């Protein structure tokens, strides 16, 4: 836990949702001040479902330890909840590119490479994310990207390659793995398929997916077979992977060590 005498908060908001506001702020170390970017529950966390979301995606980052996943500084208990996390200056991954649409194609493979090696280093560590898109993803730099929002993630049991959820939530189905919508399992190949929903974003200069479809006419369309076109200019090595990761059949789908491999700009063995 945090000291509140040690953290200043900009007036102005980096960013807002139903949860509260963004807060871009300083943190004292041991000697240098760090730059944090910082979740701020609405009306002083009386939403107890926001504040145990909070606590349980603090308990997640407690335990990870990765160069590409976002770094926990604490929690602070003040005038509302707060959850400080070192901040990636360049924010989400899909408003860059909208914003960028001259990002070259090794720079984004560059990038998408990196959420692989946090996402394999996950997958080790048997946790499954369960919100892994684009916009879940910071940038540090134009060519160092982390995962974030650990909100919904998980630490799978120790007898089990899954998480069985009770039924349908409130989900980002479009990103969802066919097992995810329905059998509500996830696995770190739930997660390999939200990977190959992100990997189509980046491409697609942070579009989003499956455009005017609803969910129901979205799991009709992977059920028959069918999957999002190559984005414009993609290169075609790229949505190959895309298509590998949108594999129906859970067991045949890679994982994380597979697609890694596949993201690498350099000869490797297997
Ligand atoms: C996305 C908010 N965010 C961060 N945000 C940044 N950088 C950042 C930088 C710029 C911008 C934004 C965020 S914004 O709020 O999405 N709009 C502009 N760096 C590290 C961050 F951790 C968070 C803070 C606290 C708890 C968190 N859980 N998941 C994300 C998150």
């Amino acid at each position: 836990y945090l000291d509140r005498k040690l953290l200043t908060l900009e007036d102005k908001e980096l960013g807002s949702g139903n949860f509260g506001t963004v807060k871009k702020g300083y943190y004292q170390m041991k000697k240098v001040v760090k730059t944090v970017a910082v979740k701020i529950l609405k009306n002083e966390a009386n939403d107890p479902a926001l504040k145990d979301e909070l606590l349980a995606e603090a308990n997640v980052m407690q335990q990870l330890d990765n160069p590409y996943i976002v770094r926990m500084i604490g929690i602070c208990e003040a005038e509302s909840w707060m959850l400080v996390m070192e901040m990636a200056e360049l924010g989400p991954l899909n408003k860059y590119l909208q914003q960028n649409r001259h990002v070259k194609d090794k720079n984004i493979i560059e990038l998408v490479h990196q959420v692989s090696m946090g996402m394999k280093y996950l997958e080790e560590s048997n946790f499954v994310h369960r919100d892994l898109a684009a916009r879940n993803v910071l940038l540090v730099t134009q060519h160092y990207a982390k995962i974030s929002d650990f909100g919904l993630s998980k630490a799978l049991r120790a007898d089990e390659n899954y998480y069985k959820a009770q039924t349908h939530g409130k989900w980002p189905v479009k990103w969802y793995a066919p097992e995810c919508i329905n059998y509500y399992k996830f696995s770190s190949k739930s997660d390999v398929w939200s990977f190959g929903v992100l990997m189509w974003e980046a491409f697609s200069y942070g579009q989003k997916p499956y455009r005017g479809m609803k969910g129901s006419e979205v799991t009709a369309m992977l059920e028959k077979g069918e999957r999002m076109g190559c984005p414009a200019g993609c290169p075609r090595e790229m949505y190959d992977l895309m298509n590998l990761c949108w594999t129906y059949d859970v067991e045949n789908r890679p994982g994380f060590a597979a697609v890694e491999l596949r993201l690498r700009n350099y000869y490797y063995d297997v």
